[PDB]
DNA sequence: CTCTTTTTTCTCG
DNA sequence: GCGAGAAACAAAGA
């Protein structure tokens, strides 16, 4: 999941479970709560979920005053509400049990986490990741953006994935995104000009405001999202570009599966 | 059978 | 510092 959908996620929870008690916390798979399983299940449950946030693909789960669970769903990860007589499924690891129901994580490539920090922890939590602005017309900054640009040799679309320009873009939306700005995915940052950038800019405020619209792309929570049916390059090799008659290539850049139209996207 | 394909962090040179 | 490659892991396709 990206930003988009795990905004999706993010506020279907919030009309499910906030104001809910947890009434208890279990584990098969301990090993993804990175704080210790034992101090999160002693320290939440008893609690009840006050609000849910996010930065960039970072799920925030706000329970109590004082403690926030920091969940990053990575590359498979899944929430769902069930029952609280629901059968296990083979890659279920976690479940938050409320008095009637339970939120329960699944994730099969077993790479999604969960960190309890403390509420005046969190900021300090993604000042640490240099985590980028988010990518809202209000916070993502044009002229930064555009200097740290001009600073770097690095390649445009694994700088961009570094989540330290602007946050939230993953393998899908970065590919949508230098489509949409007519930008080959290779470009070294230092010769983008000023109206590249900008259209750049603008691109990655519109692309990911769109897939947040539509639900997030859908190929459990989250999981009746519409943008899917709108991607324009990703996944889509061999098919015809929507900006000229040419077809979309696939290459590998810095270890990323990457769509583009060559005709349409030269350095 | 082998090899490749699908977010973030770590290692090595 | 850098970039390249691999690692965490599971399942599927060639
Ligand atoms: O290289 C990266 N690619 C993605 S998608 N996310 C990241 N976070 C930190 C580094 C990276």
């Amino acid at each position: 999941p990206e930003l988009p959908e795990v905004e999706t996620v993010r506020r279907e929870l919030e009309k499910r479970i906030v104001g809910q008690k947890i009434i208890s916390i279990e584990a098969t798979y301990p090993r993804m709560v990175l704080t210790g399983f034992e101090q999160l299940k002693k320290e939440l449950t008893g609690k009840t979920i006050q609000g849910i946030s996010r930065r960039g693909k970072y799920l925030i789960f706000e329970i109590g005053d004082d403690f926030r669970l920091i969940s990053h769903l990575r590359m498979e990860g899944k929430y769902r509400l069930a029952t609280l007589d629901a059968p296990r499924e083979k890659h279920d690891h976690l479940t938050m049990k409320f008095a009637d129901g339970q939120l329960i994580y699944a994730d099969v490539r077993k790479f999604g986490t969960w960190e309890l920090i403390s509420t005046d922890q969190v900021l300090p939590y993604f000042l640490k990741k240099k985590i980028g602005p988010e990518p809202t017309y209000e916070d993502f900054d044009e002229k930064l953006f555009r200097e740290k640009l001009r600073k770097s040799t690095k390649k445009i679309k694994p700088y961009l994935l570094e989540q330290t320009l602007v946050a939230g873009l993953g393998n899908i939306y970065v590919d949508e995104v230098l489509w949409l700005a007519k930008i080959h995915p290779e470009k070294e940052t230092n010769q983008l000009i000023e109206s590249s950038i900008h259209l750049l800019h603008d691109s990655i405020i519109e692309i990911l405001q769109k897939a947040i619209k539509l639900g997030g792309s859908s190929i459990a929570l989250g999981s009746t999202g519409k943008m899917q049916n709108e991607l324009q390059v990703y996944g889509k090799t061999g098919e015809k570009c929507s900006r000229c008659g040419a077809e979309i290539q696939k290459i590998k850049v810095a270890g990323r599966g990457t769509h583009f139209c060559p005709v349409c996207q030269q350095k």
